[PDB]
């Protein structure tokens, strides 16, 4: 007897580390499970075929389209992982300081690269072909996770949409799907490192001078 | 609301929505790069040199359910009947379709690693292959890739100026539909477009044309 249920990211501060639990069996426009194959990943169905017992399990990750505000309020996903962390000392004054420093010392963003359509000079059967160029910026933490920043033509208006993305490999989550399949409504636990936390905030700062403003306003306020 | 393709006085005519925004037929305007949505029932149309940035972007198609009498396919059959699109012309397009051995979709979509870096983050570029064709008359008939995964999509644009009445300087009524006189060239290039977008897309247009003539 199914009920309308929202698949969101649940962030908590438990037994020391800042934590988050995520579903791995209900794909959304924000979460889902892709397999990395040649620098880019494809969607996988965690319930049809059992994950590898190690020989590539690091290739499977959870792509989470993370954000930092639900609606004008700064207590959504990231913004909340931070508040907590700062609140419980996981995130030090200095940490926030260096970011704010970092912020101040930035003036080139991803929204600067722009999205451009350039004419090559070749042509397909009489048809003048071009190439639309979209900028993307990745980064990978030692542990294995990687941050992605993308740009989108502002849905219903003029401008852009910098979208921070994070991905944490199945090898970095609890439990370990090694050699099995996902359970009907399986959720996993992922402890969050400050660097990861710090990079996600940094990732926005360089993403676009708007996002910066916010990240610089959120962080200042928490002082 | 769909488009209504009719025949009026020796020309293929089409009446378009311009008041019901949908990823199939909407009204746009050029801000700097590609055109952005236009709130037709809110802000009245510009009456000076802006009007030339306004146009109807209509992701046209040639089937519904798999019924080849939708929009383009309609236009064609309706174009053959009244002789605006000769048996000859359809044979040429067939000849053409035969030569085409390469499709836009073959370029694929790739990501290259500009060996640059931004505040620690390695930059890269994802490249989507487009293909256009302007017409003396004013119609832009491009074809690109859109949404999981990507499929080739032919769209067309029509400078508002090329539509009746002269909306210049006012807002659209309840659901003011505009009328557009479809230039026989347009159809030909639209046909060629699907023929080049991809194999399936080709094979369709091919089976369909071969159908409206003895083949």
């Amino acid at each position: 007897m199914i009920h309308l249920t929202s698949v969101e990211a649940s962030v908590s501060f438990e037994n020391g580390k800042i934590v988050v639990r995520l579903p791995i069996t209900r794909p959304t426009s924000k979460i889902r499970v892709k397999k990395i194959e040649n620098g880019v990943g494809i969607p996988v169905s965690t319930r049809k075929k059992s994950f590898p017992s190690d020989e590539n399990l690091r290739d499977y990750y959870i792509e989470w389209q993370i954000s930092y505000a639900r609606d004008g309020k700064y207590d959504y996903e990231l913004s909340r992982m931070v508040r907590l962390a700062h609140e419980h000392g996981i995130l030090t004054y200095n940490d926030i300081y260096e970011l704010l420093k970092f912020a101040d010392d930035v003036k080139s963003y991803l929204e600067d690269k722009g999205i451009r359509r350039e004419s090559t000079n070749e042509e397909l059967y009489g048809f003048n072909i071009y190439e639309d160029v979209y900028p993307v910026a990745k980064k990978e933490l030692p542990s294995g996770e990687f941050i992605g920043i993308v740009l989108k033509h502002k849905q219903r208006a003029v401008g852009y949409q910098s979208m921070v993305y994070v991905c944490i490999p199945l090898t970095n989550v609890e439990p370990s799907l090694a050699g099995r399949v996902a359970r009907r409504n399986e959720v996993v636990k992922y402890e969050v490192p400050v660097d990861l936390m710090k990079e996600l905030l940094k990732a926005f700062i360089i993403a676009s001078e708007t996002h910066k403003n916010d990240i610089v306003k959120f962080l200042r306020s928490i002082i």
